[PDB]
């Protein structure tokens, strides 16, 4: 998975993911309404107080996202973290205790600033406990945008709680996010701009195309590799105007770093593979997306009808895998 | 530029490219009807027996194609070949003679099958001459493809004429197709399968996430490495049912190895990148495509409306 | 700079280091006897009580050490670790209080066994202080070995104190060591086996030579790559028998990561290269070391006569 | 193997090889004196008009050289070009036919410059005949070198023979040398300045230590990765001045690309790695080598009267594999 955020010109936010996996999980858009019921393991039970949406599953009618966007801008994305990841082994008293799916709600629920959401983490403890006995915990990491910031949550056995700074504005998988930031010191030797000829000892020696400034970006799925190319591909992406073209920039980018199906085949025999791509527009309320199979551009939006419901709104699954 | 074909299980054609450039042409879809006017520089003007689709501009009312392809499923995509291609000074008399430019409509007016086409070259003689003193010549090479079989033509001042058969189904840019095929077998250490835990005298190192079979696959934008890693993605995808299904794999691959804008900065100063990615589906005579800044995918087809039109039909730019 | 350790069959240890850098510093080889004066900063100067060897230059007769080793064959190389290293702006009441570059000689006259240096190392305290205001305070890093383990001791801004066990027997520069076990797990996907010819939809695609199972092994002279590749090797060299072949092999591991003239010019405008690589055999208590203008191995030994001298034994430069 | 050439400021050539094999061949340095029997497949049966020394065996009083070096100063190399190398089947009227094994000595025999090689070499017919029956043709291309300059020869199914001027002085194994010299294009992006620090986005990237402007450049003994690295450290290694400094700049250069005992296991289950490196001066007529197993360099010369000496002087094999 490689989650990415931008912003074009007037402070209009673009932020998606790639989901890369080696199985189905079921899993389809869903319109979280105002008012809906909001339980917490460890809190007083609530109600929805915006309009969220984005990819998940419903459990017992509680939408549990893979990725989610309120109506006011502010979005999050769970990402694997696996052989790192790793949360309390209960509720500590005086905290505020979340079990770490309840993350996502928490979040789009609360806030519409990063800045207010890293400085209520200060107090929270996220806490080792499934919605039900029939679900495992997933070991996430999580990046959260609004337009001015992405940060990323990362609570891990090595480290403990950490929240990052994200001026790159990418994340991916293991190892940990300081990890990948470190990496990018040893990729200061790229550059965009294409080399010229060259005489080594009297034999000319030149490029035969462009793009060899690039030297040495790695093209593979491995976490760190994707990490470099999304983030090289993120920050030296020009500012583009518009919302079909900055939909479009960031389907670029993200197509780019995709794991493509038969070139990552895992350890019990699976193809993984990027099963779908989706991109949420802040200022159109609009979650964009397209699947392995289906590459055409489907729009899902959160509007006076879907904001307003009395029930999810839950799209049939698309299958996969 | 990268092309690409593949096939499904039904033999169904999917076939196109990526347009890689660092400047405007002004380009759009273009399709050449049946019975329409077409001159040639060293032949019998003539007119054209099968409608054709693609990219392209339109010069004096000639359709110039990118890439184009006939209703009878055979196409061809022309891409650069700089520092390479060189075509004759002149036209040599006992040999079909045709300005480069005039392959495209060439080859998909007068061919049905590969097979045919290769037969038919060993007669040919490309001529450094373009449409008119106006445009200089483009120095490029060639993919063809029909269901059965894809064909890389290339004209060097290095070799003289050459055809190739291209069982990979990628073309990219410099050098000559015999180098990157050549260069194939130093990535033989490339696998789609993940490493599992070792132990490195005692320290355990295991992989972080999945993806570390494929260590040392280059994901910069050299026509090299375009090549390797198109070629390993192209053959390693499995093979998928039906024209949904097929379109977009043929997407998934040629956006991964895309040119991204800002990326790649030419020694002029500008940027290089992927401005369109489009895809020919023979089985429905339907050609796709997005653009850098649209990606929703555009359609254009050849029916009995398009393919019996009275001029041509020019899409807009 | 590379620092690499190994054993023979019979636990005997081999260990030193690559010395690469942009200036020259004077240094030679220099045998500290028993019983000669051994000042300290923070405590009670003493003398020593084993003979020392190694690589270093003599200030107001303190022999300053870049590698040194004792006679008991424990020993430490101080390599740079910039951007990193930081130590106390003083000395602390109740710790082992040490100017950094009195942990040379600290560790190799105290001890004989790693166990014991990690153990007191949990009451040490390294102090930015250099032996005087003419020289600056070095940001190393250091490696210590006996026959049985190697740790690493890193001292940072970002961690503090961290010591690690070393089971790859190797070490770099910048970034931190926990940061280079962990970029390990990216390189699972060598391979020291051969590939084997491969059917890329029927295009037959094999390896030209040997070495294909090493795709994507770094061989610039970036820290993390020199890491990744001196571990790699390291861990895959057969067990060799006899003095002779383990220091061939010892110099045969440096070797290929040595950071050759002319292919690193810093952001100054100078030349980083090896300047010498040195290895000692705690069996022989033998130095062994050779220069980059000057291939043929020079030996200097611990023995009766060197370990019993009546003033430092310092060979040239 | 890898081969190697460059010269001092003066003009001396320093000029050698690593072996790079699978198995062991027997092999030990061989002083060939003037004077010496000289048979050939083709032309008529002569003697040594020259004294040469190299690495080799002795096939029935015939040395059968690895590489060799005559008194002169004038060299040349035999290394592996296998899936390319093919000779004639059976010599062709008209040439001079030559068996491939032959070519050794028939160069160092007649010539002084590489000039008058080049010119000679076309009338040259190599032919698919090894030595005696107990033997097989080995598939080799050669790289020869005079203080002046150093020419590539190769004899394939593929191309022909061709001769190539070889001004990065260095031969690794295949593919051809074409296809290496054009590889050459692709790496214009290394460059042995570093970099400094960037501001990605804001994020401060930059160096952790000397080295990034190589990003890029392979560690791998893959015969391509191997080119690309000896000849960009041949090209960017400054000249230097004397005899022990030629020596240590030409062994720093071929152990930094050696292959490395353990790290290569070819389709059979062995070990690949380079058993010896070996340096020939010409200033001093000397041959400077060493083993695997056994590192201080070992020397062997041309002298008064090892040039004239009344048989071969072999010395005896020392072991490896
Ligand atoms: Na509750
Ligand atoms: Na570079
Ligand atoms: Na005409
Ligand atoms: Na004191
Ligand atoms: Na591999
Ligand atoms: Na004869």
């Amino acid at each position: 998975c490689t989650g990415l955020r931008f912003t074009d010109d007037q402070g209009n936010l673009y932020f998606g993911r790639n989901l890369d996996v080696g199985q189905d999980y079921g899993e389809g858009v869903i319109i979280t309404p105002r008012n809906y019921p909001l339980p917490y393991k460890f809190l007083d039970n609530t109600t929805t107080k915006k309009a969220v949406i984005g990819m998940g599953i419903v459990v017992d009618g509680y939408p549990s996202y893979f990725d989610c966007f309120n109506e006011d801008g502010l979005g999050i994305a769970g990402l694997n973290f696996p052989h790192f990841a790793k949360f309390s082994d209960g509720p500590i008293d005086g905290k505020i205790n979340l079990a770490s799916y309840e993350i996502m709600l928490w979040v789009t629920q609360n806030f519409t600033k990063v800045s207010d959401v890293k400085e209520a983490l200060k107090n929270v403890n996220l806490v080792n406990e499934a919605i039900n006995s029939s679900f495992a915990v997933a070991p996430l990491h999580w990046i959260i945008s609004d337009k001015d910031e992405a940060i990323i949550v990362e609570v891990s056995k090595q480290y403990g709680m950490k929240v990052f700074d994200d001026k790159l504005g990418v994340l991916t998988n293991s190892p940990d996010f300081n990890w990948h930031l470190t990496n990018l010191g040893n990729y200061t030797g790229l550059d965009p701009h294409d080399a010229t000829a060259q005489s080594w000892n009297g034999q000319k020696v030149a490029p035969w195309g462009v793009g060899t400034g690039s030297l040495g970006l790695p093209g593979d799925s491995i976490p760190a590799d994707r990490f470099v190319k999304a983030a090289y591909l993120n920050v030296n992406y020009p500012t583009v105007k518009g919302e079909k073209a900055n939909v479009a920039k960031f389907f670029n980018i993200l197509k780019s770093v995709a794991m493509i199906k038969g070139s990552v085949v895992n350890k019990l025999g699976s193809d993984e593979y990027t099963v779908y791509t989706a991109c949420y527009s802040a200022a159109t309320k609009t979650y964009y997306c397209n699947f392995e199979n289906d590459f055409e551009l489907k729009t899902y939006k959160l509007d006076d009808e879907t904001m307003n419901a009395d029930k999810l709104i839950t799209y049939h699954h698309h299958h996969h895998h």
